[PDB]
C-alpha cells in the first residue's frame, strides 16, 4: 500500500507530464497521494498562468465578508458579516493597512504561532467565492476554467445526462482570513491555484480518519451538533493543531506559496489561513474514483449549508433516498 502514513506528497511534473490533467491525477493516486487528503503540485518552470497581474485592480468584490470569531483561541466558530462592495485595488490597500497587515515574524512557524494565539481577537475581511478566472485563455495546461466538468464525468460513468455547470471561483485574502474545517460539496475533489501574494497554510485529515475529526467536532461544538447531524457542512468551525494533537486526531500541515497548486481529495477534511494579501482560484472536479464517495457523502438538511444549483442533480441521482429531505433544506 503506497503512502501508508498518509503524508502530504509534493509533485514536480515535467512540461510533458503537465499536458494531460486526468492522467496526472491518476498518477498521483498510484503513488498514494490521496491518502493524505491533500497534495502539492509545483508547475514546470516553462509554465505560467498568465503574463502579469498588473491589471487586476478593477475586479469587484461585491460582498466582502468580515469574519467574526466566538469561543476560545484553539476552538472557535466564525460568522460572516457582509460589508459594502469594494474593488480589488481598494481591498489590497485595506489588507496592507496598519489595522490588517501581517505582523513582523521570523518564519512561517512563528507566524502560525501568532495566528493561533491571536486570531480570535481580530475580524479580518475576506473576498470569497467570486465567480471568475485569472487564467489566460491561451494557457492550455492546468487551466482551472478548462477542466472536464463534473456533469460530464457523471454522465460518462453512469450514463445519465444532467443539468448544471461547473465554473471557477476567485478568493482575495488578507492576514488571518480563515477557512473552516470542511470537505467539499458531495465530497468532491478541489484544486486551488495561488495566483499571487502571500502564502496560505493548510491543515488536513486523511480521508480514512475523517470520522475521528467529526466525533471530536461533535464534542467541541455540542449545541451545533444537536442542531444538525452534518454541521461541518456549515463551514464555521475551527480547531487548532494543538487541540487536534491533544485529542489524538491524525492530521498534517503544509504552506502553499504563490505559483503552486494544491489538490484536495474526496472526504479530505481541510482548514487553513492566509498570511497576508493574496489571490487564489479554485474549482471542484471529479474522477471515476469519486463516484463512490459522492454516493456516501453526508448531507446538511437543516437549512444552514445552502449551495449551488448544480448540487441538486448530484443528490437526486446519487442519493435518491436522501433527496426529498435535502431539497426541503434548500427551500
Ligand atoms: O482558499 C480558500 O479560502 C478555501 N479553499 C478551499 O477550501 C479549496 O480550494 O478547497
Ligand atoms: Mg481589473
Ligand atoms: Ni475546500
Ligand atoms: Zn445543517
Amino acid at each position: 500500500a503506497q503512502n501508508p502514513n498518509c503524508n502530504i506528497m509534493i509533485f514536480h511534473p515535467t512540461k510533458e507530464e503537465f499536458n494531460d490533467f486526468d492522467k496526472y491525477i491518476a498518477y498521483m493516486e498510484s503513488q498514494g497521494a490521496h491518502r493524505a487528503g491533500l497534495a502539492k503540485i509545483i508547475p514546470p518552470k516553462e509554465w505560467k498562468a498568465r503574463e502579469t497581474y498588473d491589471n487586476i485592480s478593477e475586479i469587484l468584490i461585491a460582498t466582502p465578508l468580515q469574519q467574526v470569531a466566538s469561543g476560545r483561541a484553539g476552538v472557535f466558530t466564525q460568522y460572516h458579516k457582509k460589508k459594502k462592495a469594494m474593488t480589488v485595488g481598494e481591498y489590497r490597500h485595506l489588507a496592507n493597512s496598519k489595522k490588517y497587515q501581517t505582523p513582523p515574524h521570523q518564519n512561517f512557524e512563528d507566524l502560525e504561532r501568532k495566528y493561533w494565539k491571536n486570531r480570535i481577537y481580530n475580524s479580518p475581511i475576506y473576498g470569497a467565492d467570486i465567480s471568475g478566472s485569472l487564467f489566460d485563455e491561451n494557457t492550455k495546461q492546468w487551466n482551472l476554467g478548462h477542466l472536464g466538468t463534473i456533469q460530464d464525468l457523471l454522465e460518462k460513468e453512469c450514463g445519465v445526462v444532467i443539468e448544471g455547470v461547473n465554473t471557477p471561483y476567485l478568493y482575495f485574502g488578507m492576514w488571518k482570513t480563515t477557512f473552516a474545517w470542511h470537505t467539499e460539496d458531495m465530497d468532491l475533489y478541489s484544486i486551488n491555484y495561488l495566483h499571487l501574494g502571500e502564502p496560505k497554510t493548510w491543515y488536513v485529515v486523511p480521508p480514512e480518519h475523517g470520522q475521528r475529526l467529526e466525533r471530536l467536532a461533535r464534542e467541541l461544538f455540542p449545541g451545533s451538533s444537536r442542531g444538525c447531524g452534518a454541521f461541518l457542512r456549515h463551514k464555521v468551525a475551527l480547531i487548532s493543531p494543538t487541540v487536534l494533537k491533544e485529542n489524538g486526531i491524525p492530521f498534517n500541515r503544509i504552506t502553499q506559496e504563490a505559483g503552486e497548486f494544491m489538490v484536495t481529495f474526496p472526504y479530505g477534511y481541510h482548514a487553513g489561513f492566509n498570511h497576508g494579501f493574496n489571490c487564489a482560484e479554485a474549482i471542484n472536479f471529479a474522477t471515476p474514483r469519486w463516484i463512490d464517495y459522492g454516493k456516501m457523502a453526508s448531507q446538511c438538511s437543516c437549512g444552514e449549508a445552502r449551495v449551488t444549483f448544480s448540487m441538486d442533480a448530484f443528490v437526486r441521482i446519487l442519493q435518491p433516498e436522501r433527496y426529498d429531505l435535502w431539497k426541503r433544506g434548500q427551500d
